[PDB]
């Protein structure tokens, strides 16, 4: 399924994911496409910070949803 990741630069990127994927795996996909190290990535959905060990499904993230990406420490 496709999801959107809205960054703070005004760029939105698209990802192909499964609801069984971990949040950790999603951050790896973002590093693959944009080059951002996972430990700099804070992902937010429905007002919740997403935990690396949980899955998209745990958060009820459905197709065509948008996550918000905020960068910490170095990227923020």
């Amino acid at each position: 399924m496709q999801i959107f990741v809205k960054t703070l630069t005004g760029k939105t990127i698209t990802l192909e994911v499964e609801p069984s994927d971990t949040i950790e795996n999603v951050k790896a996909k973002i590093q693959d496409k944009e080059g951002i190290p996972p430990d700099q990535q804070r992902l937010i959905f429905a007002g919740k910070q997403l935990e690396d060990g949980r899955t998209l499904s745990d958060y009820n993230i459905q197709k065509e949803s948008t996550l918000h990406l905020v960068l910490r420490l170095r990227g923020g």
